[PDB]
């Protein structure tokens, strides 16, 4: 669930769901290229995962809503017995935690046109 991941994100770090729109080359939209730096392998991950949630059957990574908690700065994934919810917490979980622990070079925010993203 779209929503659920981007109020999975405060609940994580300091930085909303905006200062990501658009950073690097995989944090957006679609994403190419090589990642320019740790935050935006956060995001190459995170693409990667969604990718790889919709091989699991009835599955789509903007409407499932699953099941988690938040105890800021923890978050906690619960669902255990659907795997769909199970594996996109999971995906957002991780991305959350990632983009909070990740330095934010502002200088890499907007250059998906940059020789950089391929
Ligand atoms: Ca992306």
């Amino acid at each position: 669930n779209l929503i659920q991941f981007k109020n999975m994100i405060q609940c994580a770090g300091t930085r909303p769901w905006t200062a990501y729109v658009n950073y690097g080359c995989y944090c957006g939209k679609g994403g190419s290229g090589t990642p320019v730096d740790e935050l935006d392998r956060c995001c190459y991950t995170h693409d990667n995962c969604y990718n790889e949630a919709e091989k699991i059957p009835g599955c789509n990574p903007n409407i499932k809503t699953y099941s988690y908690t938040c105890t800021e700065p923890n978050l906690t994934c619960t669902d255990t017995a659907d795997t769909c919810a199970r594996f996109l917490c999971n995906c957002d979980r991780t991305a959350a935690i990632c983009f909070a622990s990740a330095p934010y070079n502002s200088n890499n925010v907007m250059i998906s046109s940059s020789t950089n993203c391929q």
